[PDB]
């Protein structure tokens, strides 16, 4: 086989590689993440084709002048399945959620996520179509 999954994991840009590596070593049964990894600010579960999962996190855990990375920890996928997430304030002001897809070609459909700081909490809706 014949296994395919995506997840959505958030950490500081510095902690990204460490989270990816220990995630690989934790295996499929643990959603390819080390349980209770302190470096992981928020994460979805691992989902197969046709499934969906969401995660919500406090915007208080972020900071305006820091680099944050979102990525999939499924072994090898973090090469192309990564992107930046940054905190900003846009004149508006809201949308406090985003819809992300990972497909069969190791791709997220966005590579940059903006979180407004008027949001007290932020919501990621991950799907895995096909
Ligand atoms: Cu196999
Ligand atoms: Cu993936
Ligand atoms: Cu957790």
């Amino acid at each position: 086989m014949g296994v395919m999954g995506h997840n959505w994991v958030l950490s500081t840009a510095a902690d990204m590689q460490g989270v990816v590596t220990d995630g690989m070593a934790s295996g499929l049964d643990k959603d390819y993440l080390k349980p209770d990894d302190s470096r992981v600010i928020a994460h979805t579960k691992l989902i197969g084709s046709g499934e969906k999962d969401s995660v919500t996190f406090d915007v208080s855990k972020l900071k305006e002048g820091e680099q944050y990375m979102f990525f999939c920890t499924f072994p090898g996928h973090s090469a192309l399945m990564k992107g930046t997430l940054t905190l900003k304030g846009i004149p508006g002001g809201a949308e406090c959620s985003v819809d992300i897809q990972g497909n069969d070609q190791m791709q997220f459909n966005t590579n940059a996520i903006t979180v407004d700081k008027s949001c007290k909490q932020f919501t990621v809706n991950l799907s895995h179509p096909g």
